[PDB]
C-alpha cells in the first residue's frame, strides 16, 4: 500500500470560536463529573485517551495516528492496550452529541488538550482538520507501548513516533497524572501526590523517592516507594540509562522548561501524520474556563 497523505481539512466553516467552545463544554463536564475514579476526576484518562488515539501511527508508512479517529471502530477500543480508555469515551460521547460536526479524531485530540489545561498544565496549541476514515483503516493491536521493558526498548518505541530522546523524557511527565489500574493493565498505583494537577512531580518523584522493587498482585514487577507510590520498568529507566537521567534531573528543576518542552512534544505527538496545508488556520490556543471567568 501507498504511504498515504492526510490532508487536514477545517470542518465546515469552523473557525477558532467553535472550537473553543467545544473545549469550554469539555472543561465544564471536567468539573462537574469530579467523582470519578475516586475523585481524581477525568482528566488523567482524558490525556492517556489522546495518546493512544495518537501513538498508534508508524512514520513509515504513515498508518495508525490521531488523523481517523478510529478508536471509535471495535478492533481499536478493544484492543488490551487500551483498557480502561472507554470511560473517556463515555465522557466525551455527550460533547460530541452537542458539537456533531466536530471529527473524532479532533475530540480525541482536544480532550487530550483541554485536560491538560484545565489541570494547571502549559497551553497546548492545537489543530484542527482530522476526517474521520473508514473501518478497515483501524490500525491493529499491538503498536502500543509495554510497560514491562528498559531504556532501550523505550527508545526504539519512540523512534516509530519521531520522537528523539529530550521529547520521550518530556512526554513522560504526564504520568504525574492519574495512576495504574490493576484491572486494566496490571499495575497498581499513582505516581505521585497530585493526581490531577500538572506539574513536574513525575521527575522529583523518580530521583527523590526510595523505590523498592516489587511484584503486585497481578504478579508484575513495579517500583513502590513508602509514599505509596509507584514507577513502572519503563518509567524507572529513565533514571537507569544515563542519558535519559540527564534530562530527567533537568526537568526536575526546571518547570518552565518542562512545561515548554512538553507542550511541543504533545502537539507534536496529536498531529504526527498530519498534512497542513500552506493556507491551513494557524494553531488556536485555547483559553481555560478560569481565564474566561467561567
Ligand atoms: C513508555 C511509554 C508509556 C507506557 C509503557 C505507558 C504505560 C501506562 N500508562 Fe501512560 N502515558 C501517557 C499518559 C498516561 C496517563 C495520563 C495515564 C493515567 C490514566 C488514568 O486513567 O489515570 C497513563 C496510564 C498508564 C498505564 C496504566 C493504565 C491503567 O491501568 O489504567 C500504563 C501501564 N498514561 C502519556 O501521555 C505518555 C506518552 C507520557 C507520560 C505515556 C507513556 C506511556 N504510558
Amino acid at each position: 500500500t501507498t504511504p498515504l497523505v492526510h490532508v487536514a481539512s477545517v470542518e465546515k466553516g469552523r473557525s477558532y470560536e467553535d472550537f473553543q467552545k467545544v473545549y469550554n463544554a469539555i472543561a465544564l463536564k471536567l468539573r462537574e463529573d469530579d467523582e470519578y475514579d475516586n475523585y481524581i476526576g477525568y482528566g488523567p484518562v482524558l490525556v492517556r485517551l489522546a495518546w493512544h488515539t495518537s501513538g498508534t501511527w508508524d512514520k513509515h508508512d504513515n498508518t495508525g495516528g490521531s488523523y481517523g479517529g478510529t478508536y471509535r471502530f471495535k478492533k481499536e477500543f478493544n484492543d488490551p492496550s487500551n483498557a480502561g480508555l472507554q470511560n473517556g469515551f463515555k465522557f466525551l460521547e455527550p460533547i460530541h452529541k452537542e458539537f456533531p460536526w466536530i471529527s473524532s479524531g479532533d475530540l480525541f485530540s482536544l480532550g487530550g488538550v483541554t485536560a491538560v489545561q484545565e489541570m494547571q498544565g502549559p497551553k497546548i496549541p492545537w489543530r484542527c482538520g482530522r476526517v474521520d476514515t473508514p473501518e478497515d483503516t483501524t490500525p491493529d493491536n499491538g503498536r502500543l507501548p509495554d510497560a514491562d521493558k528498559d531504556a532501550d526498548y523505550v527508545r526504539t518505541f519512540f523512534q516509530r513516533l519521531n520522537m528523539n530522546d529530550r521529547e520521550v523524557v518530556a512526554l513522560m511527565g504526564a504520568h504525574a497524572l492519574g495512576k495504574t489500574h490493576l484491572k486494566n493493565s496490571g499495575y497498581e498505583g499513582p505516581w505521585g501526590a497530585a493526581n490531577n494537577v500538572f506539574t513536574n512531580e513525575f521527575y522529583l518523584n523518580l530521583l527523590n523517592e526510595d523505590w523498592k522493587l516489587e511484584k503486585n498482585d497481578a504478579n508484575n514487577e513495579q517500583w513502590d516507594s513508602k509514599s505509596g507510590y509507584m514507577m513502572l520498568p519503563t518509567d524507572y529507566s529513565l533514571i537507569q540509562d544515563p542519558k535519559y537521567l540527564s534530562i530527567v534531573k533537568e526537568y526536575a528543576n526546571d518547570q518552565d522548561k518542562f512545561f515548554k518542552d512538553f507542550s511541543k512534544a504533545f502537539e507534536k505527538l496529536l498531529e504526527n501524520g498530519i498534512t497542513f496545508p500552506k493556507d491551513a488556520p494557524s494553531p488556536f490556543i485555547f483559553k481555560t474556563l478560569e481565564e474566561q471567568g467561567l
